[PDB]
């Protein structure tokens, strides 16, 4: 019947991003690689398989496969290769990423918002919005 996440299943193209140039230098990223990354309009591909969630992200720069438990901690290679340990929870209804490297953190949030999937990014002070309608 339905489920946990079923207003966030299917398949999402990035229409808008703001700061995330800024975002990706707070996290550490380096020059070329926040240049090609920055560039690249993803798609965001989101299904639920029993109590695992898959969310993939696919662009030009890169692919990225991540299958998760709520609340269950797991490894993650980003696309900017870092090696990241995870935790992906629900809040009311928000999608919450925890991202843990080197004694940083950094916390992504995915939320339906009207036919949108609002996805905000955030390492310290410096916010990204990053905006996807269906595909
Ligand atoms: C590097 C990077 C990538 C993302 S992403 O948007 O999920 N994936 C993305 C961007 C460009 N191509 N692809 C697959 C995010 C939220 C953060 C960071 Cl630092």
């Amino acid at each position: 019947g339905s489920h946990m996440c079923d207003a966030f299943v299917g398949t999402w193209k990035l229409v808008s991003s703001e700061n995330f140039d800024d975002y990706m230098k707070e996290v550490g990223v380096g020059f070329a690689t926040r240049k090609v990354a920055g560039m690249a309009k993803p798609n965001m591909i989101i299904s639920v398989n029993g109590d695992v969630i898959t969310i993939k992200s696919e662009s030009t720069f890169k692919n990225t496969e991540i299958s998760f438990i709520l609340g269950q901690e797991f490894d993650e290679v980003t696309a900017d290769d870092r090696k990241v340990k995870s935790t992906i929870t629900l809040d009311g209804g928000v999608l919450v990423h925890v991202q843990k490297w080197d004694g940083k953190s950094t916390t992504i949030k995915r939320k339906r918002e009207d036919d949108k999937l609002v996805v905000e990014c955030v390492m310290k002070g410096v916010t990204s919005t990053r905006v996807y309608e269906r595909a």
